[PDB]
């Protein structure tokens, strides 16, 4: 009937997002030169830096799988390519010294002959990767890939709630992936209304993950390595970041000079310039520039850098501590103006600052 | 009784910018949804639009255009009673078409809803600037009285209260919506108003108890704000500066710095009213160029498929009743759009 | 200990967080009455007054606005003598309601005198401070010497200042400190309440009373003066509006071939030299407008039609009924006309 | 589960949310007390510390600023000899206060041992993270050796924090991470405590030991130094505001037809290689100002103005007795001068 005790549930949740927040400093005894930033995400992958680069299509090929293994990261190959090209981009990051690599895959219904040519090509994980990860195709695909695979890393997303990450871990997934709507190049929100703001979407599935030992990744919004630190202090195990490498050397793509200097293409797997590559339609994303900057190990170093730095204030030897100990602070508008310098016009731009 | 002196700032409103839809199961992909939707036994549409009753958005060829693509018009009352009985007139001979017409509360209102009814209009929309008063009260009985049968939609409104005293005076749709417009004026020139998506919900928690459904009219940006409208409890939303600059609209196309732009206006501003000193509730402006309305539409009902995909909602009854909001700082706000990005080409759902 | 933990207890709200909810009416926009009663010789056909600023109100200014209905408050940065006969002028030109402006000093009581014998009908003991003792003694020496004078005290923004002005016997109380347009009173000395919050906060205790007050200050369209009468003020007291009408002092000047006049802070440097100077105002600028009835008819014409929304028959309704609803940020960009490109201006909104 | 539920339950004021409650006055602006005591040998006719900086406080503007009735912390990006020398020169200019920074490094000792031999009036023990343990330890270290000698320790943000620093021999606690103009700490490391928030909960346990705190960073204009004030710290550290003045380090740039002087934060690239650095600075360049003189007048000014808003005759009073209230961004923009184009630059306001 009308005894609709969801109607007046409507506008009960609150959200939260980086810009809301700052990490507490707490009492420390360790350098941030020797705190640990190694993580485990199953028990056939470990990562010693808890970096991920997307799997898009101006992000991450087989120069970059090389690069982000070599600074102890993964690679995750995009799919906006045929199944032997993408197979022959795994097998060159594994040929070049034992090297980690991911692969993305879509819910399609050639999803599993382009699995069985990752297995073969040795891939490490595979990204079941969609737009809306709590939908009953997912769920099904995750079951019939583990029937087929039991050994196989498999990490499914997205999803930005502790009920549809319960879905998918027991669904067969060891890894979830958190996001809908962060990403810098994203338009869900805006164009469907529907989205979780990101550190709430990550602390809610975090919540559900940890009653089942499972971890978390954080997908998409993070523009400062603050906002990594922010990320793995609410529960995500690893970050996944695709505006911050998609300006890299070893980014697909060349440079293009651009207001005097050197940018790179970016654009959203959901843009009208993607889908065309692999194929109106109502896109969800947009195409765009981000600024060059360079080899990946100098952004690399500033990420870990600035991770080391938070931790060490936090007084977190390794990110377990800090997973399950450190505390955030809300602060409105005006404690964002105060966070970023102010009132000083800025001459040279800074390594983690632009 | 300090009563009324302890509340003054107590309640507290929602606009669409202020929350997110959440994500739930979902066993239906975007093109499987339905997106119909029922006002009336007479009055049903294949897509949740209406183009707004204004001068420079909704004439005999936007209506047209609009019931041929699923949703509805409203022929606005810038004119004579002969000259809309004949354009409401030209929408019905284009195969037998839905139309509706805006009348205002005066004293020739009855003279020329009688000239609607002889030309079969589907619905007429008693449309005024403050929907609670006691003059349109006593029209909407004054019109169910002589129509039994005619589609009455009354606005506008904003609280619980107004939206049952129209329903208890005849009318059976419900338009909600003061202030909000693009290029509304009313909250900046008389203070009044009330934040569209809790003014939709407000409205709506009272209509459900009667079974009369609310329109959610103005302050639609983008086609994410119609999601939240109609999961806030609207049955249909109405758009007018998303319609302006298609070719459809009323009004050639002008020429600004190169490009092409139509104009928009609000019928509170003052070149409006002195079409048909003032103090307007409105100003004038221009809206670019958007071509045919088919590709508008198509974006709009896109983003409601997948909006309605993410929650899990194979009808919009479904939407209405199931969906839940997340509410989120600016903070939230500037996360949800593009960011930290050079933008490089437009995108077609997103100016 | 109390004092220590209630530091941030307070929250405060102004004219940009609300918005007045529309109500059951009857009445039309037109056959509303916006009169009001200060006192028993002081009755005003509009809540409006002009401010007391050099480039706000003078002869001229206090003229136009009592014909209209309204009050003027001739500004107090000229000679006792140049002052009596400003008000005098206003007094000689139809009996007109005049009002004057009078700081605390020991030249304040000479002021006065010569105010009076010019027939002043309120004067307005302006300080940014209105809640100190030196402005109470002053309150109680005038209404010693002049029981039947209309005393106007200010500026306060709290209900403890409202209670000790109106026990130091003065008939009307003005609030705002901080809200005005040229003001940084909040920015250099980091003191004030929101105005709308200040206005219902001081209300709450002169309505005990039977006392009116005045919201001054941080009125920029016509909505917002709506808001502030529905939070429980009397009248409002506008500066930055008025400052480009024709009937202002100072003559227009042309910018990119668009006509400005002076407006400036009472505190800022250049009005209180007409280093060792701290100044809690700025100087700035402001469009022409024209004649003052071309404002003063959309000033009226908005709240007529926020009165009608509300169904408030006068305005002692609206301030005892009318009812708010708070919005975010969001909401305040929703208010405004959003994502089109404006073409003209309106006569009610720049 | 405890420590995984309560992550995001605090909340935290910096300056531009909150204004001062306007309360009963007896007192003048000109006729209040801005002393303030540090410690039985650092006391302070006004309370303004310029930051130990190499862009901001040298030999210069410590004999300035302990001229005006401040402190200068000598900054330690010099040999141990040099700031030793700078040191003393500002006591050979009449026996003027002054105060040197010094790190947490093998080094520290030998660079206390010549500071203290230069007659130092307080060290200044800065780090970016003052709650940890070699902070502690090195704080324990120098108390031992120097019983008498003034020590200033930071940074923090805590309560927590501010008890191990006092209970480890510091007399003076410096509060503030993150708010400084030039600092990026809470952006690329996500770590910081909003100012105003970390000034009121460092005091808080501060004051139950009768130690006084150091609100460090985030003020832009004098206003902020009274919320700082009466939030509960004694003394306010100013870099910005500082820079741009002729006593400060550095010389004048000309850029766009204005002058400028550098100023760079001390985790910036610059002023650690005086890529492998991560930094935690930037930069950057501010107006030129003048003299010190006239900052001073102007920063005084606008505290003497507040002080009278809240009716405190003295410091002790402001911190004991102001009360705060709450804003909306809405009331942010109310506050700052709006909808009038400046057109003159006031001595204190941009
Ligand atoms: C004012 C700031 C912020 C600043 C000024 C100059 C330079 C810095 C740099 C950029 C170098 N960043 C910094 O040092 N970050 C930091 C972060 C977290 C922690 Cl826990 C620590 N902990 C230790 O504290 C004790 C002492 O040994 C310190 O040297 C350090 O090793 C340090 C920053
Ligand atoms: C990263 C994003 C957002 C993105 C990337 C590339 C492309 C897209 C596009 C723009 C194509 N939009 C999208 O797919 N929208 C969407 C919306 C709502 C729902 Cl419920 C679904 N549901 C289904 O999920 C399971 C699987 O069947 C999927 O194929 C899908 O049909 C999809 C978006
Ligand atoms: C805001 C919009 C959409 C708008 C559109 C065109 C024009 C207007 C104008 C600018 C004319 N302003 C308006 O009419 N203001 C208004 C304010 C308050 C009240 Cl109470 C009323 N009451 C109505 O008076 C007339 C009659 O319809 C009565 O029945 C009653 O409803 C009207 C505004
Ligand atoms: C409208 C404003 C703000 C303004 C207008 C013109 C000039 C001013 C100036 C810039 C001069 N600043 C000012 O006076 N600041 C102020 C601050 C705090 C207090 Cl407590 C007081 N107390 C007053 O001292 C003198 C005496 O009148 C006392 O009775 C009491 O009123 C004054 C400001
Ligand atoms: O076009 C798209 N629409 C919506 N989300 C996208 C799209 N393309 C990439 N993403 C997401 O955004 C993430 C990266 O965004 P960023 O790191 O914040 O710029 C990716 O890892 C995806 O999860
Ligand atoms: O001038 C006016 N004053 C106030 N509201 C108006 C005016 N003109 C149109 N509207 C409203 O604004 C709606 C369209 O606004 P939009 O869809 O946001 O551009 C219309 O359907 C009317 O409800
Ligand atoms: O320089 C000043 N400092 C602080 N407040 C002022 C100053 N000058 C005028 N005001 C106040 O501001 C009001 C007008 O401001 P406005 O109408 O909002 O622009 C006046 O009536 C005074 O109450
Ligand atoms: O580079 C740095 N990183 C972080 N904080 C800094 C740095 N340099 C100075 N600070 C802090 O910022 C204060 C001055 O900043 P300001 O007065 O707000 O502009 C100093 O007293 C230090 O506490
Ligand atoms: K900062
Ligand atoms: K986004
Ligand atoms: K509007
Ligand atoms: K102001």
């Amino acid at each position: 009937f009308q005894s609709n005790a969801m109607w007046e549930s409507k506008f009960v949740k609150e959200g939260l997002t980086f810009d809301d927040v700052l990490l507490v400093p707490a009492k420390s005894d360790v350098l941030p030169r020797e705190v640990s930033v190694k993580t485990v995400l199953s028990e056939s992958l470990q990562l010693n830096i808890p970096l991920i680069s997307a799997g898009m299509d101006t992000v991450t090929e087989a120069d970059m799988a090389i690069a982000m293994a070599r600074q102890g990261g993964l690679g995750i190959i995009h799919k906006n390519m045929s199944i032997e090209q993408q197979a022959e981009q795994v097998d060159k990051v594994k040929r070049s010294g034992g090297l980690l690599v991911g692969a993305a895959v879509g819910v399609t219904a050639d999803a599993m002959t382009r699995i069985d040519a990752l297995v073969k090509a040795s891939v490490d994980a595979i990204v079941l990767d969609t737009a809306h990860g709590h939908s009953q195709g997912v769920i099904d695909k995750v079951k019939e890939v583990r029937a087929k695979y039991p050994s196989l890393n498999i990490i499914a997303g997205n999803v930005a709630t502790a009920e549809a990450t319960k879905a998918l871990i027991e669904a067969g997934a060891n890894v979830v992936k958190v996001g809908i709507g962060p990403g810098s190049i994203c338009t869900t929100r805006v164009v469907a209304g529907v989205g979780v703001p990101q550190l709430t979407a990550v602390y809610d599935c975090a919540t559900e993950a940890r009653k089942h030992g499972i971890p978390v990744i954080a997908d998409g919004g993070i523009k400062y390595s603050g906002d990594m630190v922010k990320a793995l202090a609410a529960g995500a195990h690893v970050v996944m970041l695709g505006s911050m490498f998609a300006g890299v050397a070893e980014s697909p793509g060349e440079t293009e000079i651009y207001q005097g200097r050197q940018f790179k293409v970016y654009r959203g797997m959901g843009s009208v310039g993607a889908m065309e590559k692999g194929s109106k339609l109502v896109p969800e994303g947009i195409e765009g520039r981000v600024p060059y900057k360079g080899p990946l190990a100098d952004t690399v170093h500033q990420l870990v850098g600035g991770l080391r730095a938070g931790m060490g204030y936090c007084g977190a030897q390794d990110l377990e501590f800090l997973r399950e100990n450190a505390q955030f602070i809300r602060m409105s508008g005006a404690g964002l103006l105060e966070s970023h310098p102010h009132h000083v016009q800025i001459t040279k731009e800074a390594p983690n600052y632009s």
